[PDB]
């Protein structure tokens, strides 16, 4: 359903375009936004919006889905650019938060469901011929990442660490892993 009311926002990060498999081939890139007061990731479905997002202005996003604790923005959604007088400096505090990654024993006591996002150190990877088992690590725990789609194969090493966009966290047969859908992307940080 889609959310009325839009938000002002500075934009703190992009990832670049790239290709995703869908229940088709498309293209988004990932963003992370912030207000004065608080950060949110967002799907960036519709492509022409890039120049948008490029962080060289405040923008306003209006027509979006919010869910997963997220904002998805496509080709119905508007986004337009601030006038002079809605300008702020979003605190350092708010910046931090937004990148701030869940320690994996924390993780493991999560509820199922939930989306992830984070930078976590590659222990080990299995590449098969459909997915790819990514052993992530911490000083706290591991925890396998399951890749498929844009997420299987990726060129990494262990000791690499991997930053993880949109995933989620699925507990089946009493064990907790992350499994990769349509949207989400891996890079290496």
């Amino acid at each position: 359903v889609l959310q009325k009311r839009p938000v002002i926002v500075k934009v703190l990060s992009t990832t670049k375009p790239f290709e995703y498999e869908t229940p088709e081939k498309k293209i988004m890139f990932h963003a992370t936004v912030a207000t004065q007061t608080q950060f949110f990731h967002v799907k960036v479905l519709n492509t022409s919006l890039k120049e948008k997002f490029n962080g060289k202005k405040i923008i306003i996003i209006s027509d979006y889905l919010e869910y997963d604790s997220l904002l998805e923005v496509n080709e119905e959604s508007t986004v337009s650019e601030a006038g002079p007088n809605q300008t702020f400096e979003v605190p350092n505090k708010i910046i931090n938060r937004a990148k701030e990654t869940l320690k994996i024993d924390i993780l493991h006591k999560q509820a199922s469901g939930n989306i992830v996002y984070g930078v976590f150190m590659l222990h080990k990877k299995t590449v098969n011929q459909k997915t790819t088992i990514y052993e992530i690590q911490d000083d706290r725990g591991k925890m396998d990442v399951v890749g498929t789609g844009q997420c299987h194969n990726i060129p990494c090493e262990e000791g690499d660490k991997l930053q993880l966009f949109c995933f989620r966290l699925r507990k089946k047969n009493q064990m907790s892993k992350l499994i990769s859908e349509m949207h989400s992307f891996i890079q290496i940080k």
